[PDB]
């Protein structure tokens, strides 16, 4: 099982993720990283995760308040996925 840091750039600055992978399965996402803003981005990547992870897939809808953030965390698994 293969172990991915990747980072991209956020509306509140970089995010720092690690990417846990299983042939195509994305195992985890950690959040390692970010400086977004309380309550509205912080809040769009645990969402983006969850979204992730349950769908498999890097396909997935913005949390609407929040797209810089939302778009970071799609951006940064897809590097990992592409591997």
């Amino acid at each position: 099982m293969l172990s991915y840091e990747v980072t991209a750039e956020g509306y509140g600055g970089p995010i720092r993720l690690m990417v846990y992978v299983e042939g195509e399965e994305i195992v985890d996402i950690e959040v390692l990283e970010e400086n977004e803003t309380p309550n509205l981005g912080d809040v769009a990547i645990e969402e983006m995760i969850t979204k992730i992870l349950e769908g498999q897939s890097t396909d997935v809808d913005v949390h609407s308040g929040a797209t810089v953030s939302s778009n970071a965390v799609i951006e940064a698994v897809k590097q990992a996925m592409a591997e």
